């Protein structure tokens, strides 16, 4: 003799979870109270879901996600269910996010004294990363670095204090990625 009941809140709402493609995800899910002992799944955009891939596992009250693709992506909702009903969670949004990589790596230079250079660095990733430029593993010196639109360093009227290694740096709030390339002048 006990009650037939299902509540309406969860013991453990899924919490939004970020990754970085390739990365796994994992929420969480306990259901409300009730008797019998509600049992739960899984539902991506309102779509139930299951572990027939192997890359997907269902068991306890967690979701696996591993290698997460940007088509991962959405809103679950953790379902409760017992012979009273159903019960669906508040939404937890997976964001899939791509590491920082090279479209376009900066070559080495070779260059004669009093002469122009450029070096090259163009990147991708989501959210589109931010371009820095290192020389040294130190900031790049005043007065002479041009700067385009697109990442090109430039120089106009090159010398010999110039010579060393230029990183190229791109970053999100999901990776880091470096670059370099020797700019080598002669008299
Ligand atoms: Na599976």
């Amino acid at each position: 003799l006990e009650v037939a009941l299902l509540r309406d809140d969860f013991r453990q709402n899924p919490t939004d979870v970020v990754v970085a493609a390739g990365e796994p995800a994992i929420l969480e899910c306990q259901p409300p109270r009730g008797h019998p002992e509600p049992t739960i799944y899984w539902k991506k955009d309102k779509v139930r879901i299951d572990d027939k891939e192997e890359r997907i596992s269902i068991r306890g009250g967690k979701l696996m996600i591993s290698n997460t693709r940007k088509s991962d992506a959405g809103m679950y909702t953790c379902v409760g269910t017992n012979m009273v009903g159903e019960r669906d969670s508040d939404p937890a949004e997976l964001t899939v996010f791509e590491r920082p990589t090279f479209l376009r790596r900066p070559i080495n230079q070779v260059v004669l004294e009093e002469e122009a250079v450029e070096f090259r660095c163009q990147v991708q990733g989501d959210p589109q990363p931010t371009v820095r430029w290192k020389k040294d593993d130190a900031d790049l010196p005043r007065g002479r670095y041009d700067i385009k639109d697109d990442y090109t360093l430039r120089i106009k009227k090159t010398m010999s204090t110039d010579e060393g290694t230029y990183m190229c740096i791109a970053e999100n709030r999901v990776g880091k990625m470096e670059a370099s390339a020797t700019l080598t002048v002669r008299a």
